[PDB]
């Protein structure tokens, strides 16, 4: 049983940490071993709803998510669930200049 469908739902988990510009837009992509399973996005223990701000894109066995208006305050924890597995990541949105 080198590698099989025993204890694995997410083919590719989200990065350990993301980085985007203020009032910008982040990119969250995730792969699923099988389309049969369902994907769910959550932000700080709160189900996210599909809206202009949240862009839900479904392609075969991939689920992308875009969040517009990325503000320092928006920076929150995100975790997606699929089947009998789930992962989590941290968003790091900058704000303001650095040098000059």
């Amino acid at each position: 049983g080198s590698s099989g469908s025993s204890g694995a739902a997410f083919a590719k988990i989200l990065d350990p940490a993301y980085q985007v510009d203020k009032g910008g837009r982040v990119r969250f992509v995730v792969e699923l071993a099988d389309p049969k399973l369902e994907v769910k996005w959550y932000k700080n223990g709160q189900e996210i709803r599909p809206s202009t701000k949240y862009i839900f894109e479904h392609k075969g066995c991939q689920r992308i998510l875009f969040i517009n208006n990325c503000q320092m305050t928006d920076d929150s924890e995100y975790y997606v669930t699929a089947g009998d597995e789930k992962c989590s990541t941290e968003l790091f949105v900058r704000s303001g200049p650095s040098s000059g």
